[PDB]
């Protein structure tokens, strides 16, 4: 009829795809409508049916663009307040970045139509997840890639959460793409066949959330303090800011010495080269050890290399009891994955001059090793990720050890203001504690500071944009989750036989 004829128009499909792409942003924090992920995915899968391959790529691009345009546009805040560029280019960069991520969604759309053009059950439950896995993997890897807004993260409190400990968050990406597809097939074909699968598949891993892969150790229960310094970003790296920042963090810590055994300061909390603060660090360490407490804090460290040059690192150092401070101490962590433009400039010979966005304070850094040992503090192992690194689930898992007591992440999210970015970031961190079944301590400058439980639950948190310290009791856990023993080669073999089956079929006809 006419309604169908309207739906059939391409321009109508492009507009619908925008709304369905943007709808997905609603799935992540702070909104947390986990069904919005299924709605948004259904739109992407259904809206591409019955189209030429290049036609479908354009729909997918718009769906990605709707999702990335609505979901990661908060980047604009950090570009506007500190980027020092005119209005139009600022939004041009934000749209450019969204367009770049949209190519990966669009590419998914386009190859799916070419090889599986018939709207079949094979196309949407067997080719799409595997191809999504590949394209989404590619988005996260290319050019030191950005894997933001994966729908599996929206399932942290939803029914599929019992699945991450076994196979990781990308398995939830895989199933969500698959179950959302059978629903799309049911509608368009008005067939109850995909519907009866989609709900069993969806509900089958609901009992998984009840498996407790870990055993808690209340003997080792400790009082932990995390201090939210709330240093404004505009002043953080100002040289006149240092004394005040040191006073803020020191004054907050000294009364907790002897009460909290672990005290944590956030990323690059000490805004000075480690070698320039030896008297402070040494006296602080002595004071801590006398009271029985240990301190873990971020700091910048320029260190001489084999070729007589200096690599500056974004680093965590430990001090105090059972973690004595020394510049020669090995009890430290150097950030490995660096945020583009924020910590390094891609073409400095040409890009550093252009604008104060391409020259930001402390934006030349070197990378630490991909694998580093735990921070040891008074007998507690700490597996550490700095700021952004916590969203890289495979990397955290590879640094994870069986004797790890807590996951640790310290971050400065003051760039993004009061946007939804810090919440998306905070939500993804929660997935790591669920995947590995250990509590997570998150210390931030003004961003979401919290303790996350072994099942991904929130144990305690403090409000944003305030200068206070979170002190609570936290208890470590032991045992290894399936995902902790494997990484995600198994989802990849599933991706592999699924992908193989599909290519053979699209090769039969
Ligand atoms: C049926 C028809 C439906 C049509 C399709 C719907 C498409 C959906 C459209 C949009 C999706 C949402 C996009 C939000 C837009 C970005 C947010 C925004 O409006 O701006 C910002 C406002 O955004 C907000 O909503 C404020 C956020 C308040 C934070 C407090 C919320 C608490 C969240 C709790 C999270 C739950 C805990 C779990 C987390 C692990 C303004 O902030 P700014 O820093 O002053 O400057 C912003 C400049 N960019
Ligand atoms: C073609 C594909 C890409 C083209 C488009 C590129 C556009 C760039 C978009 C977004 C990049 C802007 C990111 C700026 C946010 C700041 C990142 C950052 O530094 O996070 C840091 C935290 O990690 C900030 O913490 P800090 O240690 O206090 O500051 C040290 C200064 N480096
Ligand atoms: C032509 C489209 C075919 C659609 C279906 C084909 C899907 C099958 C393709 C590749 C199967 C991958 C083979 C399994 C390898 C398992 C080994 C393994 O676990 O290594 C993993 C990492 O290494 C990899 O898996 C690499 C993934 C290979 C991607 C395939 C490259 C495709 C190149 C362009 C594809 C464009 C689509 C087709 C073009 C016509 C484990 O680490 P991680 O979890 O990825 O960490 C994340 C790092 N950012
Ligand atoms: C229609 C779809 C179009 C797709 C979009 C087009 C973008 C084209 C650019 C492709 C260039 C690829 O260049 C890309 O560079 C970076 C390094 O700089 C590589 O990645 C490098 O950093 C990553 C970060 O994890 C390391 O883990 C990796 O081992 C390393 O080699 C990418 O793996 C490489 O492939
Ligand atoms: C701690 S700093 N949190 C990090 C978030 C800022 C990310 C914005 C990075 C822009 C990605 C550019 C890379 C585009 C893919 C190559
Ligand atoms: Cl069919
Ligand atoms: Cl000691």
């Amino acid at each position: 009829m006419a309604f169908a004829s309207l739906i059939e128009r391409q321009r109508i499909r492009l507009l619908l795809a925008l709304l369905f792409g943007a709808c997905g942003t609603l799935a992540f924090s702070p909104y947390d409508v986990w069904p919005a992920a299924i709605i948004s995915l259904m739109g992407l899968q259904a809206l591409t049916f019955n189209r030429r391959p290049l036609q479908s790529a354009a729909i997918g691009f718009c769906w990605g663009f709707g999702l990335f345009g609505s979901g990661i546009n908060w980047v604009y805040v950090s570009i506007a307040t500190f980027g020092g560029m005119p209005g139009p280019v600022n939004i041009f960069l934000v749209v450019l970045l969204a367009a770049y991520l949209s190519l990966y969604t669009g590419l998914f759309a386009g190859v799916l139509s070419r090889l599986w053009p018939k709207t079949t059950w094979l196309r949407v439950a067997i080719a799409a997840p595997a191809l999504w896995q590949v394209t989404e993997f590619l988005r996260g890897w290319v050019l030191t890639g950005f894997p933001w807004l994966q729908f599996g993260y929206s399932q942290i409190d939803g029914p599929l959460k019992g699945l991450a400990p076994i196979m990781g968050v990308e398995a939830i990406n895989f199933l969500l793409m698959m179950v959302s597809g059978l629903l799309a097939l049911a509608l368009v074909k008005r067939n109850w066949r995909p519907l009866v699968v989609a709900v069993v598949l969806f509900a089958l891993p609901f009992p998984l959330r009840y498996i407790q892969w870990f055993t808690p150790q209340p003997e080792k229960t400790i009082q932990v303090s995390m201090v939210q310094g709330d240093i404004p970003q505009s002043l953080k790296w100002d040289e006149g800011q240092l004394l005040n920042t040191l006073k803020i963090y020191y004054n907050a810590t000294a009364p907790l010495m002897g009460k909290s055994s672990l005290i944590i300061w956030p990323e690059s909390a000490i805004t000075d080269l480690e070698i320039n603060q030896q008297p402070f660090l040494k006296a602080l360490d002595g004071e801590l050890r006398d009271k029985g407490s240990s301190l873990v804090t971020g700091i910048v460290d320029a260190r001489l290399n084999k070729q007589n040059r200096y690599d500056t690192y974004n680093t965590i150092i430990t001090l105090g009891k059972g973690a004595p401070y020394s510049y020669e101490s090995a009890d430290r962590y150097n950030k490995n994955h660096l945020v583009p433009f924020g910590e390094f400039v891609p073409l400095e010979s040409i890009l550093r001059p252009l604008a104060p966005f391409f020259d930001l304070p402390m934006s030349s850094f070197s990378r630490g090793p991909y694998i580093q040992p735990p921070l040891s503090a008074n007998g507690i192992e700490l597996t550490a990720a700095i700021c952004y690194e916590i969203i890289l689930g495979e990397q955290v898992r590879d640094n994870f050890r069986p004797d790890t007591d807590y996951l640790l992440t310290i971050s400065n999210d003051a760039w993004f203001g009061k946007s939804i970015g810090p919440w998306q970031h905070f939500q993804m961190a929660r997935m790591r504690a669920l995947e590995l079944a250990r509590p997570l301590l998150r210390s931030t400058n003004n961003g979401i500071t919290a303790v996350i439980g072994p099942q991904g639950e929130i144990q305690a948190m403090i409000p944003q944009f305030t200068r206070e310290v979170l002190t609570t009791n936290v208890t470590p856990t032991t045992g290894l989750t399936p995902y902790a023993r494997t990484g995600n080669w198994p989802l990849w073999v599933l991706t592999a036989l699924f992908g193989f089956a599909a290519v053979l079929m699209s090769l039969r006809q």
